């Protein structure tokens, strides 16, 4: 007898359910939904009781960590599944997570854990594995079946951000490690307990297998708080209302969500196809980072292109053909993490008032081909900085929706889209409390937003995978850190020109403080900004370095002499480093580097990214300008140049606008742009030559490579478009970088008894 | 109740044990062996059913699998435990995990895995956790109890050597990483099965997180089924002869092997006190070891010194005090891994016809000051490569031991010491089957040993971790690497100079063919030899790397050219280079790098070392220098300098001996000696000068200096013997290197529900 709730096995349940679903073009078959339709009181009830439980649990599960990125960020998510695995409702908070624990779920199911290890009532599940869909091996899961009357009914999964497990890399978005190997703790779906009680094999390896071991312990309560809290709640609502209808409501919940994908889409979009793309560095060359991997030692470019398809009859399609590889970093990806950041995505413009769950993503069509750095296809892969090209791709899809916004008229949706959400700072070594230690700051939950078609993006607020934004304090930060925070400052000239500017950063500047063998390290966007803005919007600000060694702080701060504090306003006019006459300073492009050693008054300086912009800067109203240099937004010697208002100082220090002089500024750049410019095809005959004579840095030409041998319609377009000659090639083999795994790979499916999920086309 | 027969809990049992072993100098407080000495045939019928046993699961179990390290070379080995976790009897091979594995127990014990995760017949445990006592990762424990009539009786180990744990760098011996973080999959007491069945979560995730997946698996089949075999044939001498008399054996036969240790020392030592020490080293600071993490790179020295104190009553008291720190690299031990080798030493020399079992332990007595290489602090250490330290410590001891065999007449078991067990040849990426794999070479079981106070050492021999050698088949290692065999030669000059030569060591030249995405790395002593010959005898030859890219060996080949094939004769003078004018060749010192790119076509060196020498050369039979030039042993250009042998090639090709030359060449050389040396005072007046001065590189005061910090009773001799004042100090601080850990440390037993046992005195 199989253990779903009327006898099938797991696998027998969800094959007949997927099946349905196929033929019908209806989550689980089901043409109409009868207790939605026939009993609306009851439906609303459970829905009421429900959602309220799984924001309950989080809201109050909480309060258990140590951790800062769980106890005041709220770094964590709980989430309530149907026997299949699907989501019916969530908390808010980490919700990517709705889709990597379904699919944790979805590989027991397939992969026979019902015969062995079995799935029994009170058994606790833990997972964390990329190769199944997961993020990063920072994201713990926890996964606990929920049972009535001895047959299984549902899932409910935990899941919460923890500080570090044990790379290579002192930090969570680590760096040093080039694959698996090093990549941290990796967990596949363990039983870790029965009967409510965790075993203590499990408790002793995990503990030692971690820096931050307490942290870690208190997050794992955490996790156990909420399943339980969720599981109580369940048995309570089927007791009281009976199994039928919450059996109903577990399938039903997720076709209405589709349903409300659908209706959105057509009463807030334009039928087309929508074409854009996004990019973000590796910059891997630089002596400071120390790899231990020669094969891994080069400069290379992600690519992500997408074609977008909304279809008359509210069904839409994203095709990611063209995109790069893989590669020997902590960048890469898995088909289930690439298309739950989009769900996300989703949430916050599509869907926000409809249900949060799986029913959105029935609704949607995915195609990765294989090989791709969002859908690898060997098992070597390095995923603990997943982030660093997600959030660069996703960014391109809000540009897209908002073109179909914009030109309907729904003007307050639009978007020109997420931040780059960097700098992480990290560390680790010795702490104040004397105890091995890592630190990993989630300042980047607060970076710029956006502008939109009405108004400003929002400075320092939110981040793609948590709208709810929160820098959390400073004094909180200070518990968790050995450092202390010398300022806190809004990052000037960091948000995306426009009629309308993107948010704005900002920047803290660290001195390190009662540590002791102490190393620290930077992971973000450096020589490319990976937003662009929209409709004649610029780009936020791209990312850069700044520390200092060997300070002579003490002596400095002791004799009364001028010390950094603040942010670094003017990086090109920076007043810090003649304060520090015997410093070694690094103040360069390289934004990602390898653990390097500090010591107690040395500086760090933390900067997180804004948002892009929106519309022509000559269109932006000439007060706003004055506003944003007055409030620190905007540096004054980018007024004239960038939006072509002329600013003057008033008695009181304030800046006031010269009306008259800023009108003729605004004709003469006008007539400067049209100089200046060329028409497009000749521009086009020059950057041909280049390309025929193969003129571009390594970094350009393997990523085209890489790009066309996995997208042979992607090649097939380039040399349409640029007229080229069937004589004209380029092999990834003559550009002198090592190409290791660029012919040769492995799958995981290609292990014993290894059955993977398909979710995509590919 | 708890679960031993009789109704003890395991920790109960044990506890009762070691207090009565304290109390009476007894293992459990056995004054008479009751079975022994009243039923003598009945004891011997169950030595002989369960010794056979034992060794016929390891002869018949090997067969299982595909890796030639276990097939062919058996590196394996079985043994039974007595309920306490002291091993009974014991299969031969790699016997050093007799005491690991039952340390792995008595760890089990005395955390309460009793009551979680319980204890119950047919659980299936593995282990290979270097915090609790093991060698390193890739010596994997299987760990089966035995019960009868329902408690439990006993336990049977397994252990192989595996390939790869999936570290930062591909091999078993892996260099890359320098902390845990990266040292390879790591598994406390976990429990993979129950009722004779492997779980599938455990079975999915193991299997993903090593290169060598195929090879993990049947090595795993190995050890299940050996210790099922045992498992059987206890059930089947329990039904036979009884659990009473079994019951009796079982805590017998370790005070047996205590009494035989104890009479084996008073038949065949001198009591008094033996000095010694022994060093190897660490060349970090090279550019070709790329390390992560910049605090790791160094060059330092391991210091061992020991003292060792044999009692007129038989006991004996090994005493390493004044020995260096733990470090950031893979060398680092555990008290454990440390002590189990010497009684592995034991065994090939003091007890090799006694019980083989923990009785031999019980009688030693051993100090291992807390915070040293040897038993370290922090629970941060890796342990990779281990041996690289252990090796080298482990061979003065033999030094110290054939001082009291050769001053009592015993000269047949007088032994100069064990070589440096090395290089070993690793490396990682696709091999001639298109598979993800590593590779690590077992030609290092097979160097030479040192000579003996009546004949010369054997070359290509034996191991000190494995006395039974074995270099394996060269067609049976190209099944499982992708390299061919160009040379297979003895190492002319590798073994020690002595009136007894040590055994020469021997090489294999290698070429890379049918692998993709190829690297290699080396690992041994390069700087220093660690065996020292005794009683004017010289150490074995030290290492070097030579390795050839860009060869252009395709064309030289198919040309009809000259190719390098055989062994690099005399690396002074070598032929090999001129061959390959095109080629980057690397031939120097450097013995240990981190992963470097190869590819089809280039070449690799693997040097296998020597043992040390015996005796004054000058006293060696001229006709034996002859034959070891004839034989390859020893290159001609030596016989002068060292011997003082004069020989000349005859009309047949074949060297003979000049008698009376020979004569006023060694007659001479008495004179060049005494005339070219100084007074020992004359030349400590000079070395003292430089030792107030500081002059000496930073490897050699950094050793210094640790050693002076954990023990201060070195520093007290030091200062005393070189009439150092107190003005004179040696802070690790001012030698201008990184020194991460050298105040700061947390051990294991610092985390929570954490309980150690405790082996030594520290
Ligand atoms: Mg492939
Ligand atoms: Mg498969
Ligand atoms: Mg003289
Ligand atoms: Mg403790
Ligand atoms: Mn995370
Ligand atoms: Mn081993």
């Amino acid at each position: 007898r199989g253990i779903v709730r009327g006898g099938e096995t797991l696998k027998e349940h969800r094959d007949r359910l997927m099946a349905a679903t196929k033929a019908t073009g209806r989550y689980a078959g089901l043409k109409t939904l009868e207790l939605r339709e026939r009993e609306p009181i009851l439906y609303n009830k459970l829905f009421s009781r429900l959602r309220a439980g799984v924001v309950d649990a989080r809201e109050t599960a909480k309060k258990i960590a140590a951790s800062p990125i769980v106890e005041q960020e709220g770094e964590l998510c709980f989430t309530l599944y149907n026997a299949a695995g699907d989501s019916l409702l969530t908390s808010t908070g980490i919700i990517i997570h709705v889709g990597t624990m379904g699919a944790a779920i979805k590989y027991m199911i397939e992969n026979n854990w019902e015969a062995n290890p079995g799935v029994h009532d009170k058994d606790i599940f833990c997972n964390n594995d990329s190769l199944i869909g997961n993020v990063h091996p920072c994201d713990i899961h926890t996964i606990v079946p929920i049972f009535w009357e001895g047959e299984l009914i549902g899932w409910v999964g935990g899941v919460t951000h923890v500080i570090d497990t044990g790379a290579v890399g002192p930090g969570s978005m680590a760096t040093g490690q080039v694959q698996r190997f090093g990549d941290g703790y990796s967990i596949t779906c363990r039983k870790v307990g029965a009967n409510d009680t965790l075993f203590r094999d499990w408790l002793h390896e995990s503990q030692r297998m971690v820096r931050t071991t307490r942290y870690w312990m208190l997050d794992e309560r955490t996790r156990i708080a909420g399943c339980h809290m969720i599981r109580k709640l369940v048995e309570e609502v089927v007791a009281e209302e009976g199994i039928e209808a919450y059996w109903k409501f577990a399938y039903e919940a997720v076709e209405h969500g589709r349903l409300g994908l659908q209706a959105r889409i057509k009463a807030m979009t334009i039928p087309g196809t929508y074409r854009q793309v996004g990019f973000v560095d590796v910059p891997y060359a630089h002596e400071d980072v120390r790899v231990p991997s020669d094969f891994a030692k080069l400069d290379t470019i992600m690519h992500a292109p997408c074609e977008m398809t909304i279809r008359r009859d509210g069904t839409w399609r994203l095709d990611f053909e063209g995109s790069s590889r893989w590669g020997w970093h902590t960048y890469n990806a898995h088909q289930v993490s690439f298309t739950s950041g989009i769900w996300v995505m989703m949430t916050q413009t599509l869907i926000p008032s409809e249900m949060i769950n799986d029913g959105a993503a029935y609704g949607t069509e995915f195609r990765l081909p294989k090989g791709t750095w969002m859908n690898p296809d060997d098992r070597r892969v390095a995923f603990s900085y997943s982030w660093h090209f997600l959030v660069s791709a996703w960014t391109a899809l809000w540009r897209g929706l908002s073109r179909s916004y914009f030109g309907r008229g729904y003007l307050e949706e639009v978007n020109a889209g997420n931040a780059n959400t960097s700098n992480w700072l990290q560390g680790g070594g010795f702490n104040q409390y004397d105890e091995i230690h890592a630190v990993n700051s989630f300042e980047c939950a607060a970076n710029g937003t956006g502008a939109t078609a009405v108004q400003d993006g929002l400075s320092h607020a939110a981040a793609i995978w948590n709208p709810e934004g929160d820098m959390g304090d400073m004094e909180i930060w200070e518990l968790a850190e050995p450092l202390v925070y010398l300022g806190r400052q809004i990052k000037a000239s960091s948000g995306g020109s426009g009629k309308y500017r993107g948010g704005c950063g900002f920047e803290s500047l660290r001195m390190v403080w009662n540590a002791k063998d102490w190393t620290m390290f930077f992971m973000g966007n450096g020589h490319i900004s990976s937003d662009w803005g929209l409709m004649g919007g610029y780009p936020a600000a791209s990312g850069y370095r700044f520390a200092a060694h060997k300070t002579n702080l003490k002596e400095l701060i002791a004799s009364g002499a001028e010390i950094p504090l603040g942010g670094d306003t003017d990086p090109e006019n920076p007043t810090w480093d003649a304060m520090l006459p015997d410093a070694q300073i690094k103040r360069d492009k390289q934004a990602i580097t390898t653990e390097e050693m500090f010591s107690d008054y040395d500086l760090y300086l933390n900067y997180m990214r804004g948002g892009p912009g929106f519309g022509d800067p000559l269109d932006r109203e000439p007060q706003a300008v004055a506003d944003d240099i007055n409030g620190g937004y905007v540096l004054e010697r980018f007024a004239g140049e960038v939006y072509g208002v002329v600013v003057r100082k008033g008695a009181d220090g304030q800046y006031g606008v010269d009306e008259t002089a800023t009108a003729a500024a605004r004709a003469q750049i006008r007539k400067d742009r049209l100089a200046k410019s060329v028409p497009v095809s000749e521009w086009m005959k020059g950057e041909r030559e280049k390309i025929l004579a193969k003129d571009a840095g390594t970094q350009v030409r393997q990523m085209f490579a890489a790009s066309f041998k996995l997208g042979p319609r992607f090649e097939k377009d380039f040399r349409t478009f640029w007229d080229l000659p069937d004589s004209w090639t380029l092999p990834e083999e003559e550009i002198g970088v090592p190409t290791y795994g660029s012919r040769y790979s492995m799958d995981i499916s290609e292990l014993p008894d290894v059955h993977t999920v398909q979710f995509v086309e590919e």
